[PDB]
DNA sequence: ATTACCGGGCTCTGCCATCTTA
DNA sequence: TAAGATGGCAGAGCCCGGTAAT
């Protein structure tokens, strides 16, 4: 009865809430008051509170005791209340989609038990919160799958493969095993690719590749291949290029292309580009802004050493001065 | 005094489908 | 027997600078 009124004064988007979790609105008891007070208690602005509820209405079904206990467990990993407010604003669902604090506590035990440091649990919680709402078994699955995948390739102690990858790729424990398998076999196939090459690739520069959704990797590589072929680069060169800079698989196809095109419209050859893959770190805006500045001076770009295009502001700005 | 090499810092939700659970 | 709990999916970059090399 009193439910819609409170939410309305709270700033909530009621129509949106009802669409996401209609069920919640057919309960006779809801604790929307205690939650407001609870988050207010921990420093959340009223606008955040509304935003959290607008996106995860079920949040209002939790009791002060539960909320307080879950919060204190997060504070076993994160150090300030503010850190947690921020995470919840960014992703409500991770905190509120479960109310099994025992399970949560077991995740924390398990993850410690795998040999991860607190800075590593902190990193996980901060950037991949939803890790801690996983079932214990689900986190166990992924960990067992990595160990198995560690030894299924030539790794000396899998225990440490797990730590390296989980540190380099914080988002791995919120991916399905299905998905991460398919991304590994995608790399193994498309490129050489013997166990050791593969292993560094996964731990180092191609670590983010394991998070790509189904076939989005395959599809984004296809585009790379076409667009580079079209410009006169051979498959070898395409492979060499992408392996020396796998980040390029994460770009939206359209971005890659526009990026390639903005560079080349200025008479920078496809050759300069793939022998200096990092120029592609820069957003298109930055590239575009820098291109303007240099051609504005006496630079011809056709023959310049274009590495500066992806230098830091400092080093770039310094060098631009010197050119004029 | 200048650039290359390379790794690190940031960084991941919001939706739907299929169970459990009471 | 309807909600709650849980799993899984699509979508996706940019920047900085230490230190080696010259
Ligand atoms: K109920």
């Amino acid at each position: 009865e009193d439910l819609l009124k409170n939410l309305l004064t709270m700033g909530v988007d009621i129509d949106m809430a009802r669409k996401r979790q209609p069920g919640v609105f057919h309960r006779m008891i809801t604790n929307e008051q205690d939650l407001k007070m609870f988050l207010l208690s921990k420093g959340a602005s009223k606008e955040v509170i509304a935003s959290i509820i607008s996106r995860y209405p079920r949040a209002i079904t939790r009791t002060p005791e539960n909320l307080s206990k879950r919060w204190d467990l997060w504070r076993k990993i994160v150090t300030s209340d503010l850190e947690i407010v921020n995470i919840l604003e960014r992703s409500p669902e991770s905190f509120f989609r479960s109310n099994n604090n025992l399970n949560l506590e077991n995740n924390i035990k398990f993850l410690y038990s795998v040999g991860l440091t607190r800075k590593c649990l902190c990193r996980l919680l901060t950037n991949a919160p939803r890790t801690f709402s996983n079932s214990l078994d689900l986190n166990k699955q992924m960990v067992e799958f990595l160990q198995a995948a560690g030894l299924s390739l030539g790794h000396n102690d899998p225990a440490d493969f797990v730590r390296k990858i989980i540190f380099k790729n914080p988002f791995i424990l919120i991916q399905s095993t299905k998905r991460v398998k398919a991304n590994i076999e995608f790399l193994r196939s498309t490129f050489n690719l013997n166990s050791e090459e593969l292993l560094v690739l996964i731990c180092g520069p191609g670590a983010e590749i394991l998070d790509l959704s189904n076939d989005a990797a395959r599809r984004s590589y296809a585009n790379i291949k076409e667009k580079l072929f079209s410009l006169g680069c051979t498959e070898e060169e395409v492979q060499k290029f992408v392996l020396s800079y796998p980040d390029v698989i994460f770009l939206a196809e359209k971005k890659f292309n526009d990026k390639i095109d903005c560079l080349m419209e200025e008479n920078i050859s496809i050759s300069q580009i793939i022998e200096n893959p990092r120029v592609l770190d820069s957003s298109i805006s930055t590239l575009k802004s820098r291109i303007k500045e240099l051609v504005n001076a006496g630079c011809n770009l056709s023959t310049l050493n274009i590495t500066l295009l992806s230098w830091s502001k400092k080093r770039y700005e310094a060098k631009l001065k010197k050119l004029s």
